[PDB]
């Protein structure tokens, strides 16, 4: 990554064994459960595009996902190039060239060029731009591997309400409902999919009940 | 987080793999037992709002709790906005804008803006303000998942007094009795809920007995 | 804690995940065996009162002990207040207020105030003062949970002398004999509680035998 | 490795126990699965040639591979010497000599000489040059140990499409297909090797289907 | 311990969780096998007397040994006091007092006083002086717990020579033979205690055989 | 070890718990398999002679080897003394004395003297000189414990060629064949010791076949 030293200048630092191991292990253990994404984001704090490729490349399984990811990155790169075409021909000697899509994705740029962009005044944030494309791709993957429609999360006759809600919001998260839909469903689908005894209790609370109030009600 | 370097200026540092892992593991292992809260607080020492979202977002289970938490945070944010309304319209060029509720919660502010607020002279402590809202929400969750009323913690006929007290104060902690009530119960409910042999011993000690004195008495 | 940087000024540092985990694990694994105390002391090297509460609060079991501890801390605080009463009324603007008992224990003081006291010239060592109260309380707990009187540590007919001595001094340590009594018992209770064959060997060595000499004798 | 300190000068640092252990463990656990290569590259960030030999030499098994690697390194070294012959005879006193192939590979150069080259202005990047030769050799090894031709990866009658794709792209990666061939096969061999039910679904989508579209189609 | 910072002044640093844990674990796992001693020495690199007490005090078992250790430390302290008596009466204001035995052992000196002595120009090396006393005591313990006389290490009829030698020198190390005796026994007791077939082979090599030569001979 | 700080002066640093543990564990797990040597070398990067003794002394088993090692070190020391005799009599006040063999091996020199030599301008590299003697000794040990002659590594009738080569070069490495012999055997003993089916395939390839070519041939 690029970090501030103890004296406040922005410099490159090797990606650490702990970072490298953390990411590989979270993928091994969690696959593409939605919480992997914010872990990815945090593990790649200050990453260069080189570092982001490193992390992605160190993944051994899930090659279908990695290939889908590549496709997403290629799509974003191509859009970047549509918006920000670069001058063909020789670079001004000693000067910084403009990044293309593939430069941002780290496949046609050097670490040195990446460092130059990221520490320019002002910075051309190639790491942050690439991380956004990657996360966009990872979110498609999370949705793809979400095994269950919210429509099939229904409370079991002896299933504690709490356990049901946990299933319900876990599914909505993977299915990638917006936060509006998540805040909203408390008044609707959550109640509909509840079991008969809880549904009656909830129906009776009236509208505007918090999730806390619903969960207390059916405890 | 934001930290002082070795030279005393306040700078941003990436959240560490060790921090990230610690929090995820404490939630996996302890759920919402009350001691998770002070662990959360300590793991988020110097956190930006970004870091606080990171920690919360890396949690994979307990989505009912996470949704309740969101609701609590939205309530606090809305109160913040009631107290501290912000000027609509364009920002003074190069100047610091005032934070809204959602800015404090990190959903509408950048890391850069968060850093600007937290390192201003004097600091606008958005991380500390958000951490308070979060802890408020986590405390509601701890109380919600507390499985047992203090009324049902009664000493078993062969249960060592010590083991009973441990159950009793563990329950009071989750049920979230004030410290007055915790200091107070030594003279009352603790004695009432004791078994017959210990109750008689304790009844006889008289009032004003320390907890130490009670435990020695029924050892 | 408060630490010297690489440039020799005293600054606050976040308590580390490793510290936090170490303490929680030592309590889980050792409970209140006497060696937990010096581990506590070393893990809290340079702690603020905030850090000391953190460590104590992260403990999930042993709530009877934690409540006894609170009682001890309240007793010390009340004595502090007897010795060092503080001026009622408004603080001199921009100046440092004097700490009360509860300020030392971290329940009514901020981290900022704690830092101010601890880094004042000369320091008002609120962390060290509070750690003493805590250790005083933890020592009462160690004595309370010591399961065995020294009177009941007697050498078994086939128990190697060494194993007996280990039991004997382990018990004395938990029972909290002074170092005089520990140095002294080599001439008395240690011999009395030895088995018949070793007792005769030891009786015959005469007075002034080192522990080394006793153990060699009954090897 | 060679690193920038906190003050921006390039200095040698001992290879860490964590780095050393990470590499040994990744080889023990993954052998020459393709993801070992980018892990090697990242673990050797800033390595001198000495460090690169260290890592390779600490490997205990896989000696056939290590000997093949040596052969590849000797081939590259010999080509380096063809391109960059060095002056025979005595070195200019106090001056830097030019590196030969074996100097780059660390077998005939000292750590001091390596440091001199790598921190020269401009740097003679002997570590980076050697790492390229090594990776070239490791890629030959990955291809050699790839146990399965892409032609034999065919979807099973009850094998979920996703699991099939994962096998398919895992194999292509080890077999070392170019990225063109990887992007291309989505329209061809991937479809041909699919089972009858999925093949029909895919045949019907038409050309230009993304991998995402194929996987959704056969979900 | 006391360490040099990044700027070359000698300062106190908290003993680390890793150090604390390392020592406790080596004692748990190895007891007083002789290799514990050099581990102790290395783990206490730069220790103050406070740190040395910490390490010793964190040990939970082996209290017979810890009490023997105390006795040894008291003996050394008393000898220190014989050699270096200190002036009774009030200290010169603001000046450094001379250490007594108990000051060196950390029981009557503060951390501040210890730091003052150890960082004086020239240093009064109280940590190093105390570590010597401790090691002296630990060596007595290693000898005490050495379970086997060298006289009873004899090569078994089917025991490989190598395995026998390993037993032999392991025993000599615990029994604490000087290095002369260790270098010497190769010509004597090692041969005598060998089995009949190896003894004849060795007898025939003649005098002056290296240990390497003996081991090759009986391989 | 001796390290450069963040400001470029050469200073002593305590050997770390991680280093100490790494070495002990590699010996426990790998004994004297040849890859232990380069691990030793890397773990002792920047070691003083004190540090090198520490590492060797922390080893608990393998005392036959440790005694052989001592003998090798004594031989080298005695040769050092033959080449570099030192002036008898009193040292020039405040000046640096010349190291003897035993000074280099750390048995008659202090840490201070070692630091003085290693940080002199120019350095008298006592750590590097001693590490060479140690490695010389460790290589004798690796050869001694190599359980199998290369002559007895023959490919089994159903043993995959790859597995055979791995055995073959593992054995050659422990037996300590030169790199000439390792590069050479591909044309000879490797083929001779191959099974009948592979031998014929290899015989037919002709001379000058790479190891890669041989392994592809018999795959
Ligand atoms: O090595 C790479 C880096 C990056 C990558 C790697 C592993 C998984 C996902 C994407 C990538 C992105 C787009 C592309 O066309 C090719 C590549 N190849
Ligand atoms: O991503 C977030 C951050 C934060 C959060 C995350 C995980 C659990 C709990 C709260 C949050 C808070 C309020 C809100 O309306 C939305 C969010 N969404
Ligand atoms: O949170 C705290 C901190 C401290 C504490 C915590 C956990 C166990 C023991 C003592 C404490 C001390 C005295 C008191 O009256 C109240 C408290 N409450
Ligand atoms: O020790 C070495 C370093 C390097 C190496 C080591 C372990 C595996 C692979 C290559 C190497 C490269 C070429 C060569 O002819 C000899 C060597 N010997
Ligand atoms: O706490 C201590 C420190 C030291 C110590 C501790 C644990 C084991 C061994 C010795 C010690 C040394 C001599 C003495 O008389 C008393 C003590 N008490
Ligand atoms: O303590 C030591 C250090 C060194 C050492 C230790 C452990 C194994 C091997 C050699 C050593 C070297 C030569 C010698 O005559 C004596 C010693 N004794």
């Amino acid at each position: 990554p690029i970090v501030q030293n103890l004296q406040g200048q922005m410099v490159h630092q090797c990606i650490s064994p702990r970072t490298l191991n953390a990411w590989v292990k979270v993928v091994e253990e969690k696959a593409f459960s939605p919480e992997v994404i914010p872990m990815f984001s945090a593990l790649s704090c200050g990453a260069t595009p080189q570092d982001l490729n490193t992390m992605l490349n160190t993944v051994g399984g899930h090659q279908a996902a990695m290939q889908m990811l590549k496709e997403t990155i290629n799509e974003e790169a191509a859009e970047w190039d549509r918006l920000h075409p670069v001058h063909a021909g020789p670079i001004a000697p000693g000067q910084m060239r403009e990044p293309r899509g593939s430069d941002i994705a780290g496949t046609t740029s050097t670490l040195q060029e990446q460092i130059g962009w990221m520490t320019h005044n002002p910075p051309i944030p190639v790491g942050e731009i690439y991380k956004r494309w990657i996360i966009l791709g990872l979110n498609k993957i999370v949705r793809m591997y979400s095994p269950t429609s919210i429509l099939d999360i229904r409370q079991g006759p002896k299933e504690p309400f709490r356990d049901y809600v946990d299933r319900f919001y876990k599914t909505l998260r993977a299915e990638q409902a917006s936060q509006e839909v998540k805040n909203a469903a408390t008044e609707t689908l959550l109640v509909q999919n509840a079991n008969p005894d809880c549904k009656t209790i909830l129906k009776a609370l009236g509208p505007g009940a918090t999730l806390e109030e619903m969960m207390t009600a059916c405890q």
